[PDB]
């Protein structure tokens, strides 16, 4: 067996061909097992239809996921991603930086 933490990156993106859209983006890479619960929060409410749930795994016990859907992010709102995985004992919320 092999478990491996979550990286968790929450980020921004705009897509180049709609720069208008911005995505905020978790990315929850090289954890292992695949279980995993990810949010992406606004405050501590869960966005629901997050648009895009992107698994992957590289070698067999390394999973990526990208957690992403279009935001309008403002200063009212924290963003965040919330991990939920076996290896961390706690969800591992990772706030959006505002800059990121």
């Amino acid at each position: 067996m092999i478990q491996r933490t979550p990286k968790i990156q929450v980020y921004s993106r705009h897509p180049a061909e709609n720069g208008k859209s911005n995505f905020l983006n978790c990315y929850v890479s090289g954890f292992h097992p695949s279980d995993i619960e990810v949010d992406l929060l606004k405050n501590g409410e869960r966005i629901e239809k997050v648009e895009h749930s992107d698994l992957s795994f590289s070698k067999d016990w390394s999973f990526y996921l990208l957690y992403y859907t279009e935001f309008t992010p403002t200063e009212k709102y924290e963003y965040a991603c919330r991990v939920n995985h076996v290896t961390l004992s706690q969800p591992k919320i990772v706030k959006w930086d505002r800059d990121m």
